């Protein structure tokens, strides 16, 4: 099943996540994406950032060429990562991205992140001190170079990620605005549920993609381990043994049921094949009460390191 | 016991709250904060908006003149009422709160709220369809005149309520400050528990005083009546148990071991004097953990309404 965006193209309303750690091997990439479509995932989401569109390229064109799926059937995103926000390297960026993942168009484009950070070779670029160098931009101005890739024809749609509501605004009120962004991808789950920022997207009409619904990785690079486990909430386990599915089941059916367009990352065979189940089964306006109950604006990514950046989004 | 200001005076930790709606007989005030102080309260919380300053003096008055106490034994607190803002009214409220309460002088004035109101005689002007007519005042020309209460005697102290970080910091960084706010009376409570601005308040040596840490009188005109009633919220339940105390007593004394100053409405002769109990009793650093899991940023008013004010401190 898919959503109408305010582009007239459709987008799977369940997504495959991609971003694995630098100690997974990049030959999984590969596998787990063959995967991810032949169990029925059509919605794929990456990025420059991941450091894997190569291989999650060569997993979309062997399942074309086996004969399993058309290219038009695959809706693939990548992202503008937030060293190229100037907009004479945005369509270079895209460009780039095209030729590591062998394909011709991405299905979305997004602007990656708010923060700009100075150009060069760096992905990360930092001073003496390990302090990330910011850059100063005007968000207005990449938009518009991204809405130029939507009229090359190399991105069918256009979006951003990691937007508040103000940072959202000042893109609806560019003057000579020529595309809304589709979707706003954001961090989403049943205890950060984001009601306030769906109910403005829902009002002018952008999707709301939900990242770490599952309540992320944990990795210790940028997350408190003394944070508490989303897959283990007393409240989502009891949901989990009510309906016979899982704790992941229903925090991914809780997206859908709300509106939310839902991304889920696994590199584990099992549990990939898992989570398409959750088209199968359907949570009562009570079992959904009991989950906005858990709502406690709790973000696991520690953003702290960078709140002195014009552009911070929390 | 008492925390000392950055002015050289002294606070006691626990405070009374004076505020009861409409339907509350004015009698009452009279004679609850009689025995707030019979039972052993010393700091007690009023303002202008609140209706009740003549009840209230009256009750001071009358138990410095029967033997109780003296009046430097009294910590008594009003607040400049947001119709005043403009520099010229600053000392003619404090003026009149004083003659409505037959004291000399207060221990405590603080800015009841940033955002400023049209000057009038209603508490909350509203034009010809119901909007309240805002004022465009700057606060720092406000402290200039609390500063000049303090310098004339009528005020001990000077401090704010319900400002921000951002607001607090226009205060902090003004050319020719004499004297910082001794405090920020804010809402706070373990839904809602204003870690990060607590730790600039203590960055700063301003003190954190908490309103509503028993959940709010949830009146139905301010507060939705959905929200989950905090003094049956189960952590505080199991921890009353083991402390052989109350929910409320657990709520109160959370706040005094981080350092906050608390403030507790009664009307009820037997609360009020449990309230006292606070002292009696400890937590432990594995107790204090839970409460600090409750964070919910749940705040009980529904401030929405004055969202558009250009100083909206949410
Ligand atoms: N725009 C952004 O800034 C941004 C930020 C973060 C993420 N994202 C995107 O969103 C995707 C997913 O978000 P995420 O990476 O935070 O991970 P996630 O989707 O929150 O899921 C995280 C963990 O859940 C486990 N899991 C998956 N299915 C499960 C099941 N059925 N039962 C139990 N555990 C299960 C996985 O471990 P196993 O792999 O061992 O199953 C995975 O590590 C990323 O891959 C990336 O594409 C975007
Ligand atoms: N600066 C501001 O803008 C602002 C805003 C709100 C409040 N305040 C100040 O802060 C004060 C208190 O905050 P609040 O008015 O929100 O009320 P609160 O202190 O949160 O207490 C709320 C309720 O707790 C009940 N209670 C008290 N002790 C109890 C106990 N031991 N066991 C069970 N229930 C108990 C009281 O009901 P009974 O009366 O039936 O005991 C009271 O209605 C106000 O009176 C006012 O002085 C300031
Ligand atoms: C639970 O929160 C998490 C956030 C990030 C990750 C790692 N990660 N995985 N996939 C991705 O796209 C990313 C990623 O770094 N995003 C990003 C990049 C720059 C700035 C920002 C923000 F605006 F949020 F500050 C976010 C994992 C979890
Ligand atoms: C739980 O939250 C509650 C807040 C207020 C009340 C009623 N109330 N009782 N004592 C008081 O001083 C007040 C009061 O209206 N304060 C106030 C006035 C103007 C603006 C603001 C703010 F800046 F916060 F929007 C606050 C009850 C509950």
């Amino acid at each position: 099943q898919c959503v109408k965006l305010n582009d007239g193209h459709f987008m799977p309303v369940l997504g495959f996540g991609t971003y694995a750690p630098p100690e997974v091997p990049r030959s999984k990439a590969l596998e787990v994406t063959k995967l991810a479509i032949e169990a029925g995932f059509r919605h794929i989401d990456s990025a420059h950032l991941y450091n894997n569109e190569e291989q999650v390229g060569l997993a979309i064109r062997s399942k074309i060429a086996d004969g399993s799926v058309k290219r038009e059937d695959i809706f693939y995103t990548s992202k503008l990562w937030s060293t190229f926000h100037r907009p004479e390297l945005v369509r270079p960026a895209l460009e780039n991205s095209l030729k590591k993942a062998q394909l011709d168009y991405v299905d979305l484009y997004l602007i990656h992140s708010p923060m700009s950070l100075k150009p060069g070779e760096e992905l990360s670029p930092t001073d003496e001190n390990g302090k990330v160098i910011f850059d100063i931009v005007d968000l207005c101005t990449t938009w518009e170079a991204m809405e130029k890739c939507k009229d090359a024809g190399l991105a069918k749609s256009i979006g951003v990620s990691n937007f508040n509501r103000r940072q959202l605004e000042m893109i609806l009120n560019k003057p000579g605005l020529k595309y809304k962004p589709v979707c706003n991808q954001v961090e989403c789950h049943p205890y950060f549920n984001r009601s306030k920022l769906l109910d403005f997207c829902k009002s002018k009409d952008i999707v709301l993609v939900a990242y770490s619904a599952l309540g992320s990785q944990r990795d210790k690079r940028w997350v408190d381990p003394n944070s508490p486990v989303l897959l283990e909430d007393p409240v989502l386990c009891a949901l989990a043994k009510k309906h016979k599915r899982t704790p992941a089941l229903i925090a991914l059916r809780y997206q859908l049921q709300r509106g939310v367009v839902v991304l889920a990352k696994s590199y584990n065979e099992q549990r990939i094949r898992q989570n398409v189940q959750v088209f199968e089964f359907q949570l009562t306006a009570e079992d959904m009460k009991a989950i906005d109950g858990l709502d406690r604006n709790l973000h696991y990514f520690n953003s702290d390191s960078f709140a002195s950046h014009p552009n911070y989004p929390y």
